[PDB]
């Protein structure tokens, strides 16, 4: 039972099928759209069918518009057939056998340099727009004019926002540590912290236990211990926007006394869900869509410009240890560290058909 995405141009002349509504990045590959397209012989009697696949960087409310710059382009002709048009892919040749004589494959691919999908909306209190990273899937027919000019009418074209997902890769990098001390005004003993994760690389969902050791050498009271999840957001291209935002929060129990050691484990999940406020974060889909996760960390290839990434997303552990009698008598800054990891989707990896509207449900 194979769910596959439809939708069909105002003038019913062209219609895309896709296998799927999000592509697979696992650093190594690409997963390549594949889909057909069906046309009606009548109505595209004498027009040329393509398909195209567009990134793009957008800035500013989108409608004179906002700012875009495109990062990458491909555009693969699927009417008239071209050469020997057998499907390509079984999925490809199973849609053309259920779909019939009138049904042309399309197979469009990614490069190496591309980002995944991110999106962000400013809150009240941000000063940037709105920006993303756009992957659009666009079947359109077109014709030619007496007048030697070629058109190419919207009402017979189809448009696809598909999602490019970053899924973990095969390696991983080393175990995640941080060792920070403080010396402060007037005291001789240092505070010291150390932090751990469990592993690299952490999945949507998926349990981040930070353990923490602190070593309070001094006459103070570590009156608290705060673990977060902190989601950071550099706007690369046009404006150069930035944001830090707490997506989970943890609180130990527990004191650390002047003169002792305490080693904790705190676990932290950072998802969507946690945030009744979905606006200021980096999302891989909109605010309004149950698909929406929060965007994936950035993963630039070696010798790529991070500028062509768009919009750059990392992710960190941050500690905040609360010190009894310090601020506003001895600081007035805060004594916390970071720790910082990475967030993805898990690594990756006839038929009977069930067709459905490409449109993604909304959130209610
Ligand atoms: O119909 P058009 O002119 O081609 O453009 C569509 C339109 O902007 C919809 O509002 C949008 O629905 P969403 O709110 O779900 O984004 C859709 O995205 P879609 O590709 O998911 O259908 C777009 O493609």
């Amino acid at each position: 039972n194979h769910v596959i995405f439809k939708k069909i141009s105002r003038d019913k002349s062209v219609t895309i099928y896709l296998g799927k509504r999000d592509y697979i990045d696992h650093v190594e590959r690409v997963e390549p759209v594949d889909g057909v397209v069906l046309v009606d012989p009548e109505l595209v009697k004498g027009k040329r069918v393509y398909v195209s696949l567009t990134c793009a960087f957008r800035y500013g409310q989108e409608d004179g518009l906002s700012f875009r710059r495109d990062l990458y382009f491909s555009q693969v002709q699927v009417f008239p057939p071209v050469g020997a048009s057998g499907a390509t892919t079984r999925l490809q040749e199973s849609l053309i056998k259920k779909l019939g004589a009138n049904t042309y494959p399309f197979l469009l691919t990614f490069p190496d340099y591309l980002p995944c999908s991110v999106m962000l909306q400013p809150a009240p209190q941000d000063v940037g727009k709105s920006c993303g990273v756009d992957f659009e899937i666009k079947a359109f027919a077109t014709h030619s004019t007496d007048v030697e000019e070629d058109k190419i009418p919207k009402k017979s074209s189809v448009r696809l926002l598909i999602r490019k997902v970053q899924h973990a890769p095969r390696d991983m990098g080393p175990q995640p540590r941080a060792e920070a001390s403080w010396q402060f005004f007037m005291s001789d003993k240092p505070l010291r912290l150390a932090v751990s994760l469990s592993k690299e690389i952490y999945y949507h969902g998926e349990p981040i236990p930070v353990t923490v050791a602190v070593t309070n050498s001094t006459e103070k009271t570590v009156k608290k211990i705060k673990v977060l999840v902190e989601q950071v957001t550099n706007v690369v291209l046009y404006s150069s926007d930035y944001y830090i935002k707490t997506v989970a929060a943890e609180e130990a129990q527990e004191k650390v006394p002047p003169n002792s050691s305490l080693t904790k484990t705190l676990t932290l999940v950072p998802l969507l869900a946690n945030n009744r406020e979905r606006r200021g974060i980096a999302l891989d889909g909109k605010i309004k869509h149950e698909d929406t996760n929060l965007a994936s960390s950035t993963i630039i290839k070696e010798g790529i410009d991070k500028t062509v990434m768009g919009i750059l997303v990392s992710y960190q552990i941050k500690v905040k240890l609360t010190v009894s009698g310090l601020l506003g008598e001895l600081t007035s800054s805060e004594v916390a560290t970071e720790v910082p990891f990475r967030l993805m989707h898990p690594q990756p990896e006839d038929e009977n058909f069930v067709f459905e509207e490409f449109a993604r449900q909304n959130l209610k």
